[PDB]
């Protein structure tokens, strides 16, 4: 039953300036934690250097909020 | 272990306008529900109406950001 923390999740980052939507998230408990790997939509035209601070931001604004989670990787894709 | 819970009720109170800390907090399982009565402070020279909106945007704010809270009783005290 994972629904309510990948809810979480999907809403944390959704908050993060320049998150276009959540394509991706696939989450895993390993023991009691939470290991998590997660594609955000960002706008074609940010350079790859913000959406690198993007995917930063997201990975400190979700791990400092949803304190279960132990790893956290975040890539991104282009959204219109 | 009910800190990971409490401690996102708290964080969840705190960031409603009007709110002066949370004074009080007891938090219950009822199965897998939890049933909790808050105490929230605020300005004294606020009206008691206005205690009263307080009281009521921390339930919904509380209640809409954690999902297994099935009963949220909030009361203020004057804190300066």
């Amino acid at each position: 039953h994972m629904e309510a923390v990948q809810n979480r999740i999907v809403e944390a980052a959704e908050r993060v300036p320049g998150v276009r939507g959540v394509i991706h998230l696939r989450a895993r408990y390993v023991g009691q934690d939470i290991w998590a790997n997660m594609i955000i939509g960002v706008d074609p035209e940010n350079t790859v250097e913000q959406a690198h601070e993007i995917c930063e931001a997201v990975q400190a604004a979700v791990c400092g909020k949803i304190r279960r989670i132990e790893s956290l990787h975040v890539s991104a894709e282009a959204r219109e």
